[PDB]
């Protein structure tokens, strides 16, 4: 109440056409059917499916002065109950439900994972919405279609290359299983065509979706001029201001290059790798982030001579034991590491020649800490250091939207310091930079803006997985972080090394695959961390995220019967602790 009433007023006004409803109520039917008949796009909320739905009933009477539902609004103007909507003509209602002020209800800057999702979901609940997306090309020249980082230049192409890499070992395994296989060379270009086919079908599918939902896809660069107007600047060079009630920033990030001679003019990044014409050849990856080690990982298994140059430690921010095991493995099966090193120069000794099939060579220099010098020669330098949020150049200075470390600061409804400017997915200072989280952020905001719902998105207990040659999934805290957060005295860690059955016949190292649970003994042996290293870590791990949201404890895993034979059953049977010292 009081504070709550005003929160609902604010949603009603900033919505479009909006019907408060109930399942078992007859009249709400009538109104909605009429709105469908006149192509009037709206967005309902069934108070019956809420359980704080009572508050709403009473809150709405504060606002409108009417007792029952249905209760209709046209962008903040109360239109009335059922008998009120019917007294307005077939022509003049359609007119009334379009009175706008602004060109759009929502303009979305960026058509990535989050933008696209926010966009489709808001149009479903009646908003007139514009989606800006423009891919500023890479220093090298590269560009892609609609869909964002994941679709074009991340998750999708990344996991496909990985699968190509995983098959390499699967074929070596198949001889143990009785198959006579020789297997031949790997043609890089044939892979990249079928990858780039799939990305093109997704480019198309997303463009199609926006079109079928009445989202105006504008292929142009957005920039804020003030809280209700953005400046669009298109492929040609044109300019064109458009107005809007709500602005959503959703511009993602881009690869960071370090500040050294040759970085931009001779290196490449993830943006370029997935669309490369030729074999990358003898390749060097600079950085120990997830992008670097995944890329390194699948290039090596594809045949390439990979070297990874690490500044200090691997996967800063992930559990350092597990990072250890990721690197160790990667290293056992071919990836050469150079550590600690940062590169200092990139210089071009030779040219690439399509006339007539033969790769460029670059001399890279580095300081080997103490330091001896580093100097070696590669065909590809791949910078996989970090990624920078896309917040310079969008006019954030004009509205003074607050930032930190470059990320747009936001509250728990994804809103900035200026109350009609929201930000979602990677640019925000909420959460891990992941696609499903960009998506859900946006799906839920759509429902708050244009159905007046209170559903917020939960940024705790987020699962993640790194697709290294052997995969690492994790939820919750690292061991170090749980330790330092809850105290050494209050955490027990359960662990076990094990072997998938699928590896016993092919004689691949035993006790490499590994599982640990982090336990906060003080809070009823709550699971506060989950870590798995092995094949299909992503699958193994997804389901335990739900159990964690429901507050799983150790006894909750042990009462669960396992599935056999599976890698994931090991979590139902864990006994050895780290404090015991017993071998795992
Ligand atoms: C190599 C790699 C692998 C990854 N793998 C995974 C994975 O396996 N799983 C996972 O969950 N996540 C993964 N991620 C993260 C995931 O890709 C991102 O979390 C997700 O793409 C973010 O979506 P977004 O909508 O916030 O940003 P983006 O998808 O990047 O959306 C931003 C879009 O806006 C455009 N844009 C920027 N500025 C403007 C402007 N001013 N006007 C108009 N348009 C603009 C950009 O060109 C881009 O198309 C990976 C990322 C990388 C780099
Ligand atoms: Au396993």
């Amino acid at each position: 109440s009081a504070e709550q009433v005003e929160k609902l007023r604010n949603k009603i006004n900033n919505a479009a056409v909006l019907v408060f409803a109930k399942s078992f109520c007859p009249y709400c039917k009538k109104v909605m059917e009429r709105f469908n008949n006149l192509k009037i796009p709206f967005g309902y909320l069934d108070l019956d499916l809420k359980k704080n739905g009572s508050d709403y009933q009473k809150m709405l009477q504060e606002i409108t002065g009417r007792t029952t539902v249905p209760q209709v609004f046209f962008r903040g103007e109360f239109i009335g109950g059922c008998d009120d909507v019917m007294a307005i003509d077939d022509d003049t209602i359609v007119k009334k439900a379009n009175e706008m002020k602004y060109d759009y209800d929502m303009v979305i800057i960026g058509g990535g994972s989050g933008g696209l999702a926010l966009a489709k979901e808001s149009a479903k609940s009646g908003a007139k919405v514009a989606l800006l997306d423009f891919v500023v090309p890479t220093p090298m020249g590269t560009t892609w279609g609609l869909g964002g980082t994941c679709v074009n230049v991340g998750c999708i192409p990344k996991k496909l290359m990985h699968q190509a890499a995983l098959l390499n070992h699967y074929m070596e395994d198949a001889k143990s299983f009785g198959w006579d296989v020789d297997k031949g060379p790997h043609d890089w270009v044939k892979m990249v065509e079928g990858i780039q086919d799939h990305i093109h079908a997704l480019n198309f599918g997303y463009r199609s979706s926006m079109m079928n939902a009445n989202v105006k896809y504008l292929n142009a660069l957005g920039e804020i001029v003030d809280p209700h107007t953005i400046k669009t600047t298109n492929k040609q060079g044109i300019v064109k201001n458009i107005t809007t009630n709500t602005i959503i920033v959703a511009t993602g990030e881009r690869p960071r290059y370090p500040p050294i001679p040759g970085a931009k003019e001779y290196g490449i990044t993830s943006d370029d790798l997935f669309t490369l014409d030729h074999n990358p050849g003898k390749t060097l990856c600079v950085g120990a982030s997830y992008v670097s080690l995944e890329c390194a990982g699948f290039l090596s298994s594809i045949g390439c001579d990979v070297t990874v140059m690490v500044r200090s430690i691997f996967l800063r921010g992930f559990d350092q034991q597990m990072a250890g095991l990721i690197s160790d493995y990667i290293a056992k099966y071919g990836v050469k590491f150079v550590r600690p090193c940062v590169p200092t120069s990139v210089r071009c000794l030779e040219e690439y020649d399509p006339e007539s099939g033969k790769l460029a060579i670059y001399e890279v220099e580095g300081k080997h800490e103490d330091g001896t010098p580093f100097k070696d020669t590669f065909n590809t330098v791949l910078f996989a250091v970090g990624r920078d949020p896309c917040t310079t150049n969008i006019g954030l200075q004009n509205v003074d939207v607050k930032t930190t470390n470059g990320r747009v600061v936001v509250d728990d409804e994804e809103r900035t310091n200026v109350p009609n400017i929201y930000a979602i997915g990677d640019v925000s200072n909420a959460g891990y930079q992941l696609t499903p989280l960009a998506i859900q952020a946006g799906k839920n905001l759509a429902r708050r803006l244009y159905t007046a719902d209170d559903c917020r998105t939960d940024y705790t207990n987020v699962p993640t997985t790194v697709f290294t040659p052997l995969e690492y999934g994790c939820i919750g805290l690292s061991e170090e972080n749980a330790i330092s957060k809850f105290g050494e005295d209050n955490i027990e860690v359960f662990h076990s090394y094990f072997q998938p059955l699928e590896w016993t016949v092919p004689h691949r190292p035993d006790n490499t695959c590994y599982a640990k649970l982090i336990i906060n003994k003080q809070d009823d042996n709550r699971v506060v961390g989950f870590h798995v290293f092995g094949p299909n870590a992503g699958e193994v791990t997804q389901g335990y995220a739900v159990a964690m949201h429901l507050g799983a404890r150790k006894e909750d895993f042990d009462r669960t019967i396992g599935i056999h034979p599976t890698c994931s059953e090991t979590f139902t049977t864990l006994r050895v602790t780290k404090s015991s010292g017993a071998s795992a």
